[PDB]
DNA sequence: GTGGGTCAGCGAAACGTTTCGCTGATGGAG
DNA sequence: CTCCATCAGCGAAACGTTTCGCTGACCCAC
């Protein structure tokens, strides 16, 4: 392929001038410009962003780490991120940690080695990035949730899972339910833990007891919700209602109840978390805690770009407001 | 941060030697190796993949284009691609065309400018990549669905949607249904069109009529299926069964029927397409045509890397095998 | 004319890595 | 002693792009 050097040779000029024509960053005469443009079209010049990135030390690339699965939540989140990147002139490199910590650190190292301009750290997993790696490479603008903790510098977005869990439970309490169970995510994941504590707080505040087996762990996926609900149906004291740690698990709950020939909400009332697209299409439609997903992706990018633009800003800190979407499940 | 040059200076050696220590590509004496390793740890050397890529003319990066949405199919596909990339030492750049053609071409140009080693072109929309762009940049290994015509040279995957649609309809015919409708995707998308033709073929072969309003278009999404089914419920002749273009649309169908207080399969039998994870958790569980998703992602990468490794090879053509999963919906 | 001054545009270095000729040392067959 | 054949490791070019110090062509107060 033709380089700016090949262009310059044919137009009989310096590569400096070729750069200036292309970038419009320093005055070049109309004649010279025309010659260069002719040479570009003639040779069919194919610019290398790679080579530009090396010299400029910026790639217009964002790296994103997630802990993804069949949970539709992350699909909507990624959609928002990718769209926002495109609109802002950035590429998206996607990494799935898949729970594994070495995998996560290996992903991170690759991203830093490829000199991404910014980082979305949206892993849920307990682990935090090897500081060895972190402090080896130049610091980059970073956004993370309160999900994954971390010792370095980053802008922060808090999901307020605790208030969400409280709100969800409080809603069931306000509907008059007193036997309320909680299907949670893996308790080593912060959002799962916080939602459980929200549930506990609302129950305690209303003086309602939590039977021994009323808190059950699932995996934040369909199957986890299925398994957990089956277990709950074994309990001596049948729940009137269940708060599931997310919408994915609620899908599994629906399936368990279908198999047990139980109706929602007539036999059991259900409330989820996330308000994924699917929630609205469930039968009955799922009452749930709305959290930003696509919108969250867009917000995280906006934060990240603000910092790229103004590198010396103080730490940015945002919080989401959980909101209840009332439908037919509770 | 330290470069291989800084390392070389401290260890008092050539950068050639430093490269050889790091890459293990030519013999270096044990003493030299040790000194270099010490220098690496001492300076805390941070390798640049950027700089390596420029010199090597390879980025160990794959670009992937999809026409994504809420459709869970693409979530599972991307998961397979990303995992396969990771296992093979590649990064994944993800692009969503969102149907738009200029957006698609803009994505392509960025990827080529960043010199990705390979392309996964898994857009459903009909447009062809601007040849201007294509023939401007160095040609790269490419895998695409056998949907769009000649469009340069690249490896191909046939999904066998036509035989799938035929099989799905034939199944309903074999269950004794005679009034069978078809909810399809946008007919400008090849898999949607092919599935419709499959339906037509099976109907014709059995000599069953297709009433005028029995073929309805939606977008390959929950709400497309919802809208399309509502329309079908308006038809003077109510269908006994419906083949939906994919599982996403079947979700919408379920929701429409729920609102019309109609039961599956008692009032209407339903059969979908992808066998997404969710299919088996639906109420009732969805009868559908299985096709590879995660496994498709893995296969596409394997093909792409085989070509990177052996550029000599002539066009690969792979075919997927649809499998019918009989469940409770039909 | 004419010595001095302005700025377009020159040649070319260099972001950090891989690759390449080249050399000097060492090793066995005279 | 020759000398001839191998390879370890050096110094540094160079992938393709910006960026810099310098020049020289043209305008202008003498």
């Amino acid at each position: 392929s033709a380089t700016m050097k090949d262009v310059a040779r044919l137009a009989g000029v310096s590569t400096s001038t070729v750069s200036h024509v292309i970038n419009k960053d320093r005055f070049v005469s109309e004649a010279i410009t025309a010659k260069v443009e002719a040479a570009i079209k003639e040779l069919n010049y194919a610019p290398s962003a790679l080579a530009r990135s090396l010299k400029l030390n910026q790639t217009h690339t964002i790296g994103m780490l997630i802990t993804a699965s069949t949970n539709p939540f992350y699909s909507e989140l990624v959609r928002g991120v990718e769209r926002s990147c495109f609109e802002r002139g950035y590429s998206l490199v996607l990494c799935n940690t898949e729970g594994d910590e070495q995998r996560m650190n290996r992903n991170l190292e690759t991203l830093m080695q490829k000199r991404v301009d910014g980082l979305l750290l949206l892993c849920t997993e307990t682990h935090q990035p090897s500081r060895e790696i972190m402090q080896r490479y130049p610091t980059v603008p970073t956004v993370m949730m309160d999900w994954a903790p971390f010792d370095g510098d980053s802008d922060l977005i808090q999901d307020n899972s605790l208030l969400g869990g409280d709100l969800a439970t409080q809603y069931l309490i306000d509907k008059g339910h007193t036997r309320i169970a909680c299907i949670t995510g893996p308790l080593d994941k912060t959002p799962a833990r916080l939602r459980l504590e929200g549930y506990r707080a609302a129950m305690k505040r209303a003086g309602l007891n939590i039977p021994d087996g009323y808190e059950v762990t699932g995996d934040f996926e369909f199957n986890g919700g299925f398994d957990a609900m089956r277990q709950l149906l074994s309990h001596p004291l049948r729940p009137q209602a269940v708060f599931t740690g997310n919408d994915a698990m609620a899908v599994g709950v629906y399936q368990a109840l279908y198999q047990a020939e139980l109706q929602v909400p007539q036999d059991i009332a259900v409330i989820g978390y996330d308000d994924i697209e699917l929630a609205s299409f469930m039968t009955p439609p799922l009452t749930t805690i709305h959290q930003p997903k696509d919108e969250l992706g867009e917000l995280a990018i906006d934060v990240l770009i603000h910092r790229i633009t103004q590198p010396t800003l103080q730490q940015q800190r945002l919080q989401l407001t959980p909101i209840l979407m009332e439908r037919g499940s509770a």
